[PDB]
DNA sequence: AAAAAAAAAAGGCGCGTATATAAAAGTTTCAATGTATCTATAAACCTTTGATGTGTGTTTGTACAT
């Protein structure tokens, strides 16, 4: 509602039918010969030279790079409603595709494109100099302010005004869309719900929040500060936020953490403001305060966070905030205080507001921040945008779509993020187990699945392998349950939820530098909190439907985080696929993105040497059938 | 009734009472010095007991087959 579900539904504009082919324009002209009614990308006889065109098929839609002439492409709605940041004659692309009409050119589609380059830099939602206003600004989105309710009856007659910009300033189009056809001053009460009006009158409107043009503030508690340095996918992002006429904001899909307050510090620093931070947990948040929050550009003392009992210094300063969402996004609260806090930031008009890998968070308490800050600018930052809560609103029409992908097969070639070959066992399957497996019912069948004597005789093998060639492991699996007797069947260290802090810390000290234990095993709140910077041998064992997502997102921090630029970077990965059971298909549905990625995967049901391996237990099956017997066990309790 | 041994008894040897003369040899007594031997005593440990952050725990809100 207030926000739009369009920033998650990439690989679209695919035009063509059973006839789909007018008469081949681009057949004469053979320059480049992109799938013109897809919006696909194809190289033409008169034109090979691609690696410097990466730029303007970045415009587009989705390649194949380990495609030769050239990868793949795609027609994209909202695409062209990204590529307003440039904003270059519209036509242009057309005119490019003029060369480019393969078929008949496809003047729809390029009328389509034409569309395509309707919305993006036509947006349209007034703005005044120091002020909001009830106006727009571009074609696409024009009557977004003017014609309004909540943006034109909720917009001000007012006439213009950066210190008249305050009183109002229905409520603050501070971040209102393209600006100023007559534009009504904004005014300071209901545009929680205009947010939600938006896609509600469907206005494609491109929102503005700006640098310095809205002097309801004598600018405030920030200021620039540009300490910082840059790796080669930075620069775009910052720019992003800029546009037409003034500033702006949106969302980024990023494999987070690798100094993404960095690029928070510049647009907070860049609009001398009000803004708060929020993270997942103090589970998850302290992974930022020390090792990446101080080589940048900010001062040593000001910013306070909150957990009444992890709570801070507040009612204190007049700088900048940071909390957490979960802390308020609920009727959770610790000390009363927090509501001696609660009442003011939330009513607190702040200019923007930092949401961090909100990807796993639900509507049913994600909206709690959209009705807990309403900051005049918000922060997109989260894992994956495709989804399994796809639903309506995706935090797009507060924010906007993904404004910056990743890179990796060749920007990379600016730094390499851990080059991959991905393994899938393929280990067959024993009725025996299968048997009451065809006896079970919900999903206490799958631990049946967990009962496979094969995963045996391939795990110690992963740890022969990976120590017969002599590089250290880093595992993957779940449930548990008997999980945990598999780390201590395994001879390696076991993992668990419901765990004391205590304990926590003998996991690593004399572990990381050391060479001689090396294994670990992972629970289902462990990977919360870190993965080591070592050992990206890794094995995949056990995983469930669903959490596929963040499953796969789970595994992201391992690579992407690294960045060591050496000239191979011979990394692989490894999963455990026990053969003949009932989610494979939903691992290929969950493989069905892995290549996606170009991340690349290769398949293995039986390598060169698997069965070298004497020292596991339930050599003979028959302890493999006394398996059966405490098989049964907890699948008897079930 | 007669023989033998000890006491009853005194007077005097011979130097204590002074007593100073002086030398000659030696003693003992007094006080500073040295040392193992009591003790308290406060500074060592060990255990106790009252105050204490917090690991685990009752409500909130959750992807997720079911």
């Amino acid at each position: 509602p207030a926000d739009f579900v369009p920033d998650s539904v990439s690989g679209m504009f695919r035009s063509h039918d059973f006839s789909y082919l007018r008469l081949r324009p681009d057949h004469a002209s053979r320059p480049l010969w992109i799938s013109p009614s897809d919006g696909r990308i194809i190289l033409e006889s008169f034109s090979p030279l691609a690696e410097q065109a990466q730029d303007f098929l970045v415009t587009i839609a989705e390649p194949i790079s380990r495609p030769s002439h050239i990868h793949e492409y795609k027609i994209t709605a909202y695409s062209l409603y990204a590529a307003v940041s440039v904003g270059l004659e519209t036509d242009d692309i057309i005119s490019v595709l003029d060369r480019l009409s393969k078929v008949p050119v496809a003047e729809s589609i390029i009328n389509f494109i034409k569309g395509a380059t309707i919305s993006y830099g036509k947006v349209k939602l007034v703005i005044k100099h120091n002020r909001y206003f009830v106006e727009t600004t571009q074609a696409d989105i024009l009557q977004m302010l003017l014609n309004d309710s909540v943006i034109g009856p909720l917009r001000i007659d007012s006439d213009h005004q950066v210190q008249p910009p305050e009183d109002v300033l229905e409520r603050e189009e501070e971040d209102d869309d393209i600006d100023a056809v007559h534009s009504f001053e904004i005014a300071n009460e209901s545009v929680e719900v205009v947010k939600k009006r938006c896609q509600e009158i469907d206005y494609p409107v491109l929102e503005e929040y700006d640098f310095r043009n809205d002097h309801r503030n004598p600018d405030l508690d920030i200021d620039l500060k540009p300490s910082t340095q840059i790796r080669p996918y930075q620069e775009k992002s910052l720019s992003k936020m800029f546009g037409n006429g003034r500033a702006r904001s949106g969302i980024i899909v990023l494999p987070c953490g690798a100094g993404k307050t960095l690029v928070g510090i510049t647009a907070a620093c860049t609009i001398k403001k009000s803004v708060i931070v929020l993270c997942t947990s103090s589970v998850s948040v302290m992974q930022w305060r020390q090792q990446f929050l101080q080589w940048c550009t900010l001062q040593p003392e000001n910013c306070a966070v909150f957990t009444s009992d992890n709570k801070e210094m507040f009612q204190t300063e007049s700088g900048l905030v940071v909390s957490t969402y979960s802390m308020v996004a609920n009727t959770r609260n610790r000390s009363h205080d927090s509501q001696k806090v609660m009442d003011f930031l939330t009513g607190r008009e702040w200019g923007f507001i930092i949401l961090d890998e909100v990807h796993v968070v639900p509507a049913a308490m994600f909206r709690r921040v959209v009705s807990t800050i309403a900051a005049h600018a918000k922060l997109g930052l989260t894992a994956t945008l495709v989804r399994e809560d796809d639903k309506i609103g995706d935090l797009n029409f507060l924010i906007g779509p993904k404004l910056y992908e990743a890179n990796w097969m060749e920007l990379s070639q600016k730094g390499h993020i851990a080059n991959v070959q991905c393994a899938e066992v393929w280990c067959p399957m024993t009725a025996e187990f299968y048997q009451e497996y065809l006896r079970e019912t919900a999903r206490k069948r799958m631990l049946l699945y967990i009962m496979n004597p094969t995963k045996f005789q391939a795990c110690q093998f992963l740890i022969q392998y990976h120590e017969r060639r002599g590089d250290k492991i880093i595992v993957f699996s779940d449930n548990v349950y008997a999980l945990q007797e598999y780390a201590l069947k395994m001879g390696k260290p076991f993992i668990y939820g419901s765990t004391p802090q205590q304990e926590r810390m003998n996991i690593l000290q004399n572990f990381q530098y050391n060479d001689q234990i090396n294994t670990i095993f992972l629970s289902k709140v462990g990977d919360t909190s870190i993965d080591l910077p070592e050992a990206t041998c890794l094995i995949q064992i056990s995983s469930h439907y669903g959490s596929r997502r963040q499953e796969a997102q789970r595994l992201g921090r391992i690579l992407r985080a690294k960045r060591r630029n050496d000239e191979g970077f011979n990394a692989f990965f490894y999963s455990l696929v026990s053969k003949d059971t009932q989610e494979m298909y939903y691992s290929t549905k969950r493989q069905a993105f892995l290549v996606d990625q170009g991340y690349a995967f290769k398949v293995i049901t039986h390598l060169h040497g698997m069965e070298n391996i004497p020292n596991l237990a339930y050599a003979s099956p028959r302890e493999r059938r006394e398996l059966l017997q405490e098989v049964l066990l907890k699948n008897e309790e079930a």
